[PDB]
């Protein structure tokens, strides 16, 4: 469970680029 | 976990979102 946990707060941050790029 | 784990029904439906607006 942690280690999907941390998993999950790693790709977020993937997400997270990828809606800021997609945003202009 | 319960709390990963409604982050994560949280963040599905924007991933649902951008795939919808992607699909056009």
């Amino acid at each position: 469970t942690e280690d999907n946990a941390s998993r999950l707060e790693e790709f977020s941050k993937e997400w997270k680029d990828a809606s800021d790029k997609w945003n202009a």
